[PDB]
């Protein structure tokens, strides 16, 4: 197939073009995934009160320190409690002579009343505005585990859908589909139409990534491959700091979630003038279509080759690839060689890690250090140079050791989140940029390994295995989550320790550079 990207250009000015373009989108979608932690932030949070909330009631020479002490028992986290409230005021607590032993828990109630949140930091935000706290704590994650569902099944369902309809033509509707179901999430009423729009963005999600990928492989020149998927995870990198460039000036969740969707609009009108797959097309038998799509790019490129192509060499060209595609692989194909077995365990493993980890962590980082948006854009600092040296390194070392390495120094320095002491906030936000740029690195690392573990046939469907596979792990990533009622220090723990044992078991995975 080459020789018809080697007529046209490989790598000419219409790739650079549409690299940019692409990268652009990537971008959008990076903010789309993070914007969880700054539309969903907690903000503190105490009981409806008579003496605090009512204005209207008598005042007092009381500050409002001693009231809020008359009001509210003290909550494990040294703090005021988050969900219960003393059932009479507790005058008896204004001198220093009293002690906490003279209350029951008899003599507090839950809010009946509802909450007060602290609208310093976020003017309005999903937590706030559905009261996902207390008993309903577990929904946050609810909703992020759902998020990340959807993109399972929007995998699963643009796959098919992509062959029988086209690459442009499921992007430009996945696109459309990003734009109508983000703006309305910002309008949506009610938490249950959040959960239900937002499971649909996933949908639309699945498919903008996997065809955007497809598009990019297509067109590129065989070399540069690595080096246009490393720029599609560098738009990511971007993404970061765009959402914290974003969320720093926008503080209402409303407005955020449809500044953050509109961009999709621009994307959903571009999307119109790119080409569509030349190799589906000759697949699909068309060659006066591709033809026109073929000279038109050769056209961007400037090339005098419209006056040479035939549809016989288009057609022949292809044969190779008419005839292979018709053989019934998938993965139960893939379990049975008895030498590949190993490899697809420990591969899919690490793409688990991945998925897990990531999703996990990234999504949270309220938990990890002081100033979300500063914490925001330095994994975005961090992750450029994290991702370029990764390339430099992976060309160099082998695959072998770089993902090893990777992995295992992403989870080192989350585990190191544990050990280090709760008040050092500053030492902690830094170990939790440079995990997170590890993962980044891992990431890249495992796209470019795993394309070369497995023979050209099965190839494409291996690394569908290994794709589904970081999925469910980013589902599972969330409610791990839900174990820290028990602590801080068991949630963390279980992140930094499943990418420590994959890793672990990258290291016996066998080279592929070409010693
Ligand atoms: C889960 C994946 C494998 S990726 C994905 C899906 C949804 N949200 C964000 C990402 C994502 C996470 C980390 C990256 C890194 N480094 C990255 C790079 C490029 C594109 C997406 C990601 C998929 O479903 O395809
Ligand atoms: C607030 O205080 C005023 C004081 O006159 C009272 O009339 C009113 O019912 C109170 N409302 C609430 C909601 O506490």
């Amino acid at each position: 197939f080459s020789e018809l990207l080697d007529l046209v250009g490989g790598l000419g000015r219409f790739q650079v073009l549409q690299t940019m373009a692409l990268m652009v989108s990537i971008m959008w979608l990076c903010t789309q995934s993070m914007l969880e932690n700054f539309s969903a932030a907690v903000p503190s949070h105490r009981c409806w009160a008579p003496l605090l909330d009512n204005s209207t009631a008598v005042s007092t020479s009381l500050s409002p320190e001693a009231l809020l002490a008359i009001s509210i028992p003290p909550g494990p986290n040294q703090r005021p409690h988050q969900c219960r409230r003393f059932r009479q005021p507790q005058w008896q607590l204004l001198d220093p002579n009293a002690t906490a032993t003279s209350w029951s828990e008899a003599d507090t109630e839950p809010c009946v009343d509802g909450w007060v949140y602290d609208r310093s930091i976020f003017t309005s935000t999903i937590v706030a505005k559905w009261n996902l706290v207390c008993d309903s704590h577990a929904l946050k994650p609810m909703a992020q585990s759902i998020y990340l569902a959807g993109i399972l099944v929007g995998a699963a369902a643009c796959g098919p859908a992509s062959d029988r309809f086209g690459r442009r033509l499921v992007l430009t509707w996945s696109y459309l589909q990003m734009a109508v179901m983000g703006t309305a999430a910002a309008f949506a009423p009610a938490f249950p139409v959040y959960c239900l729009f937002r499971f649909l963005l996933a949908f639309a999600v699945a498919g903008v990534m996997m065809n955007t990928g497809t598009l990019l492989m297509e067109w590129t020149a065989a070399r540069a491959r690595p080096l246009v998927m490393t720029l599609n995870s560098l738009g990511f990198s971007f993404g970061h700091g765009l959402t914290a460039a974003v969320a720093y000036g926008v503080r209402d969740w409303t407005l955020l979630q449809l500044v953050v969707s509109v961009p999709f609009f621009l994307c959903f009108l571009y999307s119109w003038w790119l080409p569509e797959s030349a190799r589906w097309l000759i697949i699909k038998g068309k060659p006066d279509q591709a033809l026109q799509e073929l000279r038109k790019v050769a056209r961007i490129n400037g090339h005098k080759e419209a006056k040479n192509l035939t549809i016989e060499v288009l057609m022949s060209s292809v044969k190779e690839e008419v005839a292979s595609a018709k053989e019934p692989r998938s993965v139960l194909d893939l379990f049975c060689v008895p030498g590949l077995r190993f490899r697809t365990c420990i591969s899919t493993l690490c793409w688990f890690a991945f998925g897990f980890t990531f999703f996990g962590l990234a999504l949270d980082l309220q938990a990890l250090g002081s100033n979300i948006f500063l914490l925001q854009m330095f994994i975005g600092v961090v992750d450029i140079p994290a991702k370029m040296g990764a390339l430099l390194l992976l060309s160099h070392l082998g695959r072998r050791p770089t993902l090893a390495a990777s992995l295992l120094l992403a989870g080192l320095c989350i585990l190191a989140n544990t050990l280090v002491p709760h008040e050092m906030g500053a030492l902690r936000s830094a170990l939790a940029v440079l995990g997170l740029g590890g993962v980044g690195a891992a990431f890249t690392c495992i796209t470019i390994y795993s394309s070369e573990l497995f023979p050209t046939v099965l190839r494409m469907t291996a690394v569908g295995l290994g794709q589904m596979a970081a999925r469910g792990g980013a589902i599972l990533g969330p409610l791990v989550r839900l174990l820290g009622v028990h602590g801080p220090w068991l949630p963390l723990l279980v992140y930094g320790t499943v990418p420590v044992l994959s890793g672990l078991a990258a290291l016996l995975l066998p080279e592929t550079q070409s010693l």
